[PDB]
């Protein structure tokens, strides 16, 4: 599965949402006992990787905004309406949705909420299988060529 590319409209949010979404995921690596440091290693007990989106370099920049890009460009390329009309509720409209559940310990923990009082969608339930699916269609087109 490979659709399509994305347009720029969505860049007035695109910012915004990486210093969100760096501001939630980067709370997960941690759990096992994972630090911050200068070179790539795990011997040692440290990640690299639990920096701020825009404290890292650009290539590691953009891996933070690579899986927001994946939730976007198969929304865009899915046919069903995807556009921004409920705008995102963090740093473009004062209401306060995102920052909600967290808990810090000696650790980088920002706070990915775990939204839970809501239905989901009918899509994006199906979906998981199609995200989780995309890694192996991305790691296959690498991999058989």
């Amino acid at each position: 599965t490979s659709q399509i590319v994305l347009p720029p409209h969505l860049e007035r949010i695109r910012e915004r949402l990486a210093e969100n979404i760096h501001e939630l995921w980067v709370m997960n690596k941690i759990e096992l006992g994972w630090q911050y440091g200068p070179v790539r290693d795990d011997n040692k007990r440290q990640h690299p990787c639990l920096v701020e989106f825009c404290k890292l370099p650009e290539q590691e920049r953009n891996y933070n905004l690579q899986m927001s890009l994946e939730t976007l460009k198969t929304l865009l390329a899915l046919g069903c309406h995807v556009g921004i009309a409920d705008e995102h509720a963090e740093e473009k409209v004062k209401k306060m949705k995102l920052p909600k559940n967290y808990q810090l310990t000696s650790g980088y923990k920002p706070a990915p909420m775990d939204l839970s009082f809501i239905k989901l969608t009918p899509s994006q339930e199906a979906m998981v299988d199609k995200l989780a699916e995309n890694a192996h269609n991305v790691w296959a087109r690498d991999r058989i060529r």
